[PDB]
């Protein structure tokens, strides 16, 4: 009679993103600095998509930077598809979370 739903609180992100070069050995080599020994990558090759429990965080921005060099912050928030999360950065790196309220 009453329709409601909920889904808030960590539970899982999904971030869309495109693919560029490298990002394989890279989103692997970067799973592998953080203790996320319990997630989900799904690299096809046009896009690039991961999977975790919800909180996630990177800080190999000179990896990132470095794959690339010769470019911005801009062409990141250019190169992205979709999300299932929220993204943060910070001095010198960037977390991942599908949490909404802090």
């Amino acid at each position: 009679s009453t329709l409601a739903d909920q889904a808030l609180h960590n539970n899982n992100v999904g971030p869309i993103i495109r693919a560029g070069d490298l990002v394989e050995p890279v989103i692997e080599t970067a799973e592998i600095d953080n203790p996320g020994k319990e997630i989900t990558v799904e690299d096809r090759r046009a896009y690039v998509r991961i999977a975790a429990e919800g909180e996630l965080i990177l800080t190999r921005k000179t990896l990132e930077e470095q794959l690339g060099r010769p470019f911005n912050m801009q062409e990141l928030e250019i190169n992205l598809a979709s999300f299932a999360g929220q993204i943060q950065a910070d001095e010198d790196q960037i977390r991942f979370y599908f949490d909404k309220t802090m």
